[PDB]
């Protein structure tokens, strides 16, 4: 059973969650079932993954069979940037909630800070593959999302892939009702996010680390890309504890009080990824791992660098 990170709202977010990004239909339902059986309570979802309906089915099964109560689950989803225009925030949220078969979400995140062309083409692009921008901004979206919290449909709001510049732009908006409770970003020993975590924490904002294993499966993997699971120095630390490299990579975030969401649909791995509360990385081991920073992003996907609120140019 995972420990928790307390949010600014006093809600308790389980520090390990199950990721569902790229989890196929016909596997994601069983993945969520196995996860809940293994003690996972936090499940990370998104509209853009187009699998929320099967996640919802799995959650419903486990609740009606008394494996878990809704109050003890922590379900997070995300608003895609083709839906930043006011009425579409509502409609997109409604489809997410309907697919998940839930009555509320625990956290609802802005998935990406730059708005795209409004509509149900999720990846509007030109001939070169560059994203087509839209005029509604993440602040427009936030305004619409705040109603969901007013109505009890969402317990807390947060952001994802935001730089500290964009969080500042959000935090400094006059007339804000609700503040972000987390910033979900890529984080692992090759991209340690030291300044962003320090910034976020200084503002009472948690960090959720995605791609903690370096996302070995990503199709865009260049053969020369670095490989965390095969890194001899990560492997050394795992051997010392008779744990796997994956378990070290996950425990690394836990000891920084950072929430972490490893994705898997393989039952053995799902179980493995939450067996991280029976060992401790020492101070030297933590320091060694931090020294691996290469400022390397696996997940730079959006050729949206030409659009206004691009997160990945700033230092942090
Ligand atoms: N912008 C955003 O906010 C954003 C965008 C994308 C994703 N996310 C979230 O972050 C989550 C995690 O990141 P990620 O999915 O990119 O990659 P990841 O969790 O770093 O890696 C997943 C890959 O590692 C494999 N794996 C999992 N556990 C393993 C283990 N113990 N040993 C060896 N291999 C293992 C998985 O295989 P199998 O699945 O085949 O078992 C999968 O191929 C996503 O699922 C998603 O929910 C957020």
């Amino acid at each position: 059973m995972a420990t928790f990170v307390e949010l600014s709202t006093k809600a308790k977010m389980p520090i390990v969650g199950l990721g569902t990004w790229k989890s196929p239909l016909g596997k994601v339902k069983e993945a969520v079932k196995v996860a809940i059986d293994a003690g996972y309570r936090h499940i990370d979802c998104a509209y853009v993954y187009q699998n929320e309906h099967e996640v919802g089915e799995a959650i419903q099964e486990k609740i009606q069979e008394k494996a878990v109560k809704r109050e003890d689950l922590f379900i997070v989803s995300k608003l895609w940037p083709t839906f930043f225009e006011r009425p579409l925030v509502r409609k997109a949220f409604e489809k997410t909630l309907k697919d998940l078969k839930l009555s509320y979400l625990d956290v609802y995140l802005i998935h990406w800070p730059q708005g795209f062309k409004s509509g149900d083409d999720l990846f509007p692009r030109d001939d070169k593959g560059n994203a087509i921008g839209g005029k509604a901004t993440f602040l427009d979206a936030w305004e619409a999302m705040e109603e969901l919290v007013d109505e009890g449909l969402v317990k807390a709001l947060g952001v994802s892939n935001f730089s500290h510049f964009q969080i500042e732009k959000l935090l400094n908006k006059p007339g804000l009702k609700y503040k972000p409770v987390t910033n979900q970003v890529e984080c692992h020993p090759y991209l340690t996010q030291e300044k962003l975590i320090q910034y976020c924490h200084s503002k009472g904002i948690t960090v959720t680390a995605y791609s903690p294993l370096g996302s070995p499966d990503r199709p865009w993997a260049k053969p020369e890309d670095p490989s965390l699971l095969e890194d001899p120095k990560i492997k050394e630390i795992a051997a010392k504890h008779k744990k796997t490299a994956a378990q070290v990579l996950i425990r690394f975030h836990i000891q920084r009080n950072v929430i972490v969401i490893p994705k898997s649909v393989t039952p053995a791995r799902i179980v493995e990824n939450i067996q991280v509360f029976d060992f401790k990385l020492s101070d030297e081991e933590m320091a060694t791992i931090l020294s691996f920073n290469r400022n390397w992003r696996a997940c730079n996907l959006l050729q949206s660098s030409h659009l206004e609120d691009y997160p990945f140019n700033a230092e942090y």
